[PDB]
């Protein structure tokens, strides 16, 4: 099915994985998600990528999703972990920041079984209507250096 805009959860278990995402504008996720955000990308305008380390209470910013995953693409970037990932695929972040689940209230996810918003794990997909507001609401915050301290 066409639409103009989705929206994914992305589960991060290690900050040096958006680290190393947001200095190379690169992602890979797991065989699974690969083919649904793969399905994703060539049916919709644009695949926002909400992205959530494991570790956080929340949020660290969104980008978009920007081409399919690419054996070519910084191959093996993320260490051996790239043996049970697909393919590389570059992501362009929109916004860096810092948005709390609690922040957001108790907000439950209707495309997951009415699981808290808080509990949403990788590649989770959003309804619209909760995935745009959710970037509004990241794009009015002021940017967080994510790289400062680190
Ligand atoms: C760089 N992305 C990842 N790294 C390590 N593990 C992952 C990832 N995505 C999903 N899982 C399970």
């Amino acid at each position: 099915p066409q639409s103009t805009k989705r929206f994914f959860i992305i589960k991060s278990n290690r900050m040096s994985n958006i680290y190393t995402s947001i200095q190379h504008g690169v992602w890979a996720t797991s065989k699974g998600n690969s083919r649904k955000l793969s399905n994703a990308f060539t049916s919709t305008d644009h695949v926002l990528l909400l992205f959530s380390a494991n570790e956080s209470g929340g949020f660290q910013g969104f980008g978009r999703m920007m081409s399919l995953p690419d054996p070519q693409l910084f191959p093996g970037i993320w260490g051996p972990v790239q043996l049970r990932l697909g393919s590389n695929f570059r992501v362009m972040w929109l916004k860096q920041c810092k948005i709390e689940f609690e922040e957001l209230g108790k907000v439950t996810n209707p495309w997951n079984d009415d699981l808290p918003l808080r509990k949403s794990r990788d590649g989770t997909e959003v309804p619209p209507a909760l995935g745009s507001l959710l970037c509004t609401w990241m794009s009015q915050r002021p940017s967080e250096d994510l790289l400062a301290g680190t």
